[PDB]
């Protein structure tokens, strides 16, 4: 608690450089492209026998007593080999076994490194501690200690254990410890050597547990020396030695390709408080990831703008989608009021609403922030966002859909189609209108053209939506052809051929072995991060949770005793109606063809029928409980133009008769 | 016609085709695309330019086959003597030209390759990609590796002229090849890491290619049998001899000579390409069930992982076989969306006939026995058309269902011997009133399941622990706020430290990603369990109940009287199947409120239908002797269900109605 503030004090103290390091690392963490090269120090915390202690065992067994001290890199690798060569190989394995067979505990740092959502973890350790913490937390990684495993992996995420491991047996052949092990590494570990390097090239590397004079750190530095300048992202280093890095050192290693983050300088601790140093440099990143470090109105404005700007390409956003956009930090209700939800940090949305309420506070902001605030205000007013539920009141709700297709303006749609397009969005709307009028070959051609142009235009959204709509158009064409060939000729009295053989053959040939499941995955990770809410558009079926939620309308105990638990003092009727309206508006305003499928019609029918049945039952129970004059002819369900058109479009004669007689 | 080709395909060919297809359905195939593919699109073959340099340098063509040396030297002699400008001039002239995406390009992208490494300077693979609508990050220069934005890559290992038709952006002359790893260290490694972790299928190269031969000399060094032998799609007119087939096969390759697959004239290239490319590999994407033993092996492969569980819902089986057949609640099997050999019908025929079972070879009768036992226990009887007199029975062996609390206490007290006993003990503790002990035991099981296993018990323990934590949180919420008034005292079932610890431990846990984070092998083997992590477990049954309620109430209003089987039997069958599945697998989902509501609705509809069918014996039997006898009557299981899943208000309402 007090330290929490001290962590923030450290955070305040962080020079721009440490903040930048933390910044890129935290962004990388989120992108899914961080890797941690975890060395020995992170396990000396768990007391895993340090190496000098084993090099020392060998010195004492070999010659007779411990060395002077300061084993260099050479002695680190040669005393093990001398013993191996002179005292034996089966003894070498016994010394190892005695020290390394001891099961140690798992440190706090092991879960922090894993808390940052590391894409992979490279490690020059034989211990199975990263590999146990992984399991405790549930993070499944593919451990690669041996060459044989490089190809027999399962996940793309990896626990690359360079320098082997004792999973197969405590023998110095299953690990890299002595001089020859390190000398012939490339020859004896070709695939693991490469896997480490490709990962270093692509993902961001944050070293933790190594010295700057470590053998491995300086080996990688010589490889990176070869790499082309700016062909690689510089790796970060976490120096947890117990003192400030001599500025000279900082520079040399900085130029060699490191970006040190000395903990000794970021906090103050005793000479032997190694864990403290780790936690300091490690916590700044963890908290920073959570965006807990934020105080200014400009900061929350920038955060919300960065989160919201990509959605401007759309026309309407469902209230449920906003929950996923903000990562469950807030609940977005159909009523338009938003509430806090598992948010441990600054109330940025509270600040945004407070700014909206008061003009002077808005004037306090800068000019660019003022423009961003204006844009966000416009977007929120369009999508229907109100202040917090605490500050709520007699909020109203009206349904309005801006779409010529919904209102059946066939003449206006044809006139628009006949016009000359000016933008790709106009082409998308034209294709949707063509599909709505039954002209499906023209819609397919226009969607193909839009797909061809968007990829070059860098319009990922239109590209994705056009691909989905083209697939749906192809499916509709296929089912229509099957129906016409199966029964169309009989009922019509004559065989009808709306589509020529050449077009059918061409579409069959072009869309062969097509898979809509992998469409979203292949898009760049930037798009997947910005527009994740659209993933559900690629699923085979949807609107299942909404259908399941209809059970509440079938409840009977509510009439005897109802608490209005749904939302805040709202019945399930209003919630379901607003959910249906939101779904309808989102589908119709975004020009999506999925409206024309059986599932949507069935969902609409079920919702409307259950709502009307609940209204009738409520009226009957009200009449029964009180006198007949009380609600004798009261109508618990009120209809409007939108309900009329919905019923007309989505109900059959049998459904209407069943509703009327029910 | 390809049927004959298929028939002819030797075991070798079909084995190659099998692995290539299967790797693709997993997402691990990679195509090494060479020059030939682009010559199908009449792109200047290299020797055309080697010969252009050999003419502007010397004065004529080499009138001979360019060796591996002259391919790389003639370009360099010209560069060293005629300069960079002209070198790049001929480059612009021959290569600044548009050519069409040949058919083989699309075939390749139809295999949905994970990556496409290529030694081509052209952009034909890239165009086919955009046209197909398949994205790939193109890496053709060192810098591109660090700035890529996708997992998939179009690694152009010899550069491309996308940055201009200069020779500085490509590998063609000799110095470029000699200093390759020095100049392209990142792309060199990337290719090699993919080769190691993906199945490579070369296409567009000859066995004597410089590149093919260099890769093979590196695989020699791998020297740990840690590499998947790369397939090589030969497509030269003549048939590959045997001496070479042996030598190059030993050197690391798996040749698939198209000449052997299909006969052709000396210059029929797109023909040899297509046959091996799609008319075989792509056309063989399906199964090859043609023997009495392959049926048993396939069924055992699809059914073995389910042995870890105790019972399987019949409806869920629809997803096990990928919609190949419809499984009905009454135990009947119907064909649906299956165009290949009928293997379940063959299995049923073998079950009926003992001689067919005797025909099975050794080591396969035990698998048939296990499958027969599993199907008999699950209740699958036979195919629909051969249906006999189906029967209905109820049997739940779960101890907690019958409310034998003392027996569960004794079981908990007794020592455990296997993690299954620990799971049962955790379920018993949850059903007895110990949330802390159940949580601790679930955590213990999660910790101790590190050893090799199917990963099922670990996943179920995680889900159960999450649900138990949710129940603990709700209990605390209604204790600290309402427990004071309910009992008049501040009841403290759990200490603050335990609550804080459990809150801290899973503050980052997200049930949504629990299934995705599991190994890929588990996902393709135990996919049915995914629905256990959301309300999708109870979607189809609820819709069916709604439809049946609507139909039954419509018939009630009409007043018709059928003389056949009751139309609400499916509701009872689904209800009992769901109860058995949830109770025999020791799952906490039995405690959910939506499950209680569904049970209440189903039994209320059943009771209403029974009450209506009770009174019909006075109208239909009063005007004519013709009538019916079938009905519904109370029993122990229904009594327990009602006592557990109904409130006093619902029972009073049913009594009134
Ligand atoms: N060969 C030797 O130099 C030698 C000989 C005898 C004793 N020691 C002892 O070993 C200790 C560490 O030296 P080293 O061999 O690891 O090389 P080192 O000090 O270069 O270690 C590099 C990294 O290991 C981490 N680390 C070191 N000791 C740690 C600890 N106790 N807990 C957590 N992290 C730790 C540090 O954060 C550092 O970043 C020294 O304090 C020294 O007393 C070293
Ligand atoms: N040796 C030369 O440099 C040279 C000189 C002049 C003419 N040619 C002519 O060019 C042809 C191929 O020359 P190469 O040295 O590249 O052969 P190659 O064997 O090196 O070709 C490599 C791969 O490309 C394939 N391939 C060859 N021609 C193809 C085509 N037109 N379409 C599709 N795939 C094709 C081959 O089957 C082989 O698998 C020869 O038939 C020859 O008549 C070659």
């Amino acid at each position: 608690k007090r330290y929490g503030e001290k962590l923030k004090e450290v955070f305040l103290m962080l020079d721009n450089n440490v903040v930048e390091c933390i910044k890129e690392i935290t962004e990388s963490s989120r992108n899914g492209k961080l890797v941690f090269f975890v060395g020995a120090g992170v396990s000396t915390l768990s007391d895993y026998p340090q190496w000098w202690r084993l090099v020392d065992k060998y010195h004492e067994e070999l010659y007779g007593s411990p060395k002077k001290g300061n084993y260099s890199s050479d002695e680190y690798l040669r005393i093990p080999q001398i013993f191996y060569n002179v005292k034996g190989e089966m003894a070498f394995d016994g010394i190892l076994k005695d020290f390394f067979q001891v099961d140690k505990p798992t440190n706090p740092i092991h879960d922090k490194i894993l808390a940052m959502n590391p894409a992979h973890v490279i490690t020059t350790n034989y211990d199975n501690l990263i590999d146990t913490a992984c399991w405790k937390r549930g993070k499944y990684f593919s451990v690669i200690s041996a060459e044989e495993d490089v190809a027999n992996a399962t996940s793309s995420r990896y626990l690359l254990k360079v320098h082997g491991d004792f999973r197969k047996g405590f023998k110095g052949e299953n690990v890299v410890l002595k001089e020859d092990d390190y000398l012939n590494y490339d020859q004896n570990y070709p695939l693991i050597s490469n896997l480490m390097k490709t990962i270093i090239a692509t993902h961001t590397i944050v070293f933790i547990g190594y010295g700057l004079g470590d053998y491995n750190i300086n080996m990688l530095l010589n490889w990176v020396r070869k790499l082309q300048k700016d062909s690689f992202h510089k790796p970060f280093f976490i120096r947890t030695d117990p003192s400030p890095i001599e500025n000279e050192t900082l520079i040399y290693y900085e130029n060699k390709g490191l970006r040190i983050i000395d903990a000794a300088s970021l906090i103050d601790s005793n000479e032997y408080d190694y864990l403290e140093r780790y936690s300091a440099v490690m916590d700044l990143l963890i908290e920073s990831q959570e965006n807990k470090f934020i105080t200014k109105d400009d900061e929350v404005i920038d955060y919300i703008y960065g989160k919201i700007s990509p959605l401007f390409a759309l026309q309407y956003i469902r209230k449920i989608d906003l929950k996923h956009v903000f990562e469950y930090d807030y609940h977005f209700e159909v009523n338009g009021t938003v509430v806090r939800h598992k948010n441990k940090g600054f109330g940025y949305m509270e600040r945004f609403f407070e700014l909206k309420e008061s003009c002077d506070e808005r004037s306090k902001l800068s000019k660019k922030q003022y423009e961003r605030f204006n844009a966000l205000f416009n977007f929120f007013e369009k999508n229907g966002v109100i202040c917090m539920a605490k500050d709520a009141g007699t909020l109203n709700t009206s349904i309005e859909i801006n779409s010529l297709a919904y209102h059946g303006k066939y003449d206006v749609m044809k006139k628009f189609i006949e016009e000359q397009s000016v933008s790709i969005e106009d082409d998308y709307k034209k294709a949707f209108f063509l599909a709505c009028l039954g002209r499906w070959e023209e819609s397919y051609d226009l969607y193909s053209n839009i797909i061809l142009n968007s990829i070059d235009e860098s319009n990922g959204c239109v590209y994705y939506l056009s691909q989905i709509n083209r697939y749906r158009i192809y499916q509709s064409i296929t089912q229509a052809v099957t129906q016409f060939n199966g029964l169309g000729l009989l009922t019509f009295g004559r065989h009808y051929k709306p589509f020529t053989d050449e077009f059918l053959a061409r579409i069959e040939r072009e869309m062969t072995n097509f898979n809509i499941d992998d469409l979203f995955n292949g898009m760049p990770f930037e798009f997947q991060k910005k527009y994740k809410i659209l993933e559900f558009l690629s699923d085979n079926q949807f609107l299942y949770d909404d259908t399941v939620k209809l059970f509440e309308l079938t409840n009977k105990v509510r009439s005897e005793m109802s608490e209005g638990s749904y939302s805040f003092g709202m019945s399930s009727d209003i919630v379901v109606l607003l959910r249906l309206y939101d779904n309808l508006r989102f589908l119709y305003e975004n020009c999506l063809w999925s409206v024309s499928f059986h599932e949507f019609h069935q969902y609409i029918r079920n919702s409307m029928s259950l709502l009307i049945e609940k209204a009738e039952y409520e009226r009957t129970r009200d009449i029964d409980e009180l006198g007949f004059s009380f609600f004798g002819k009261k109508s618990g369900f009120f209809m409007e133009y939108y309900d009329f058109v919905n019923i007309s479009r989505h109900f059959k004669i049998d459904d209407i008769k069943n509703l009327e007689r029910s």
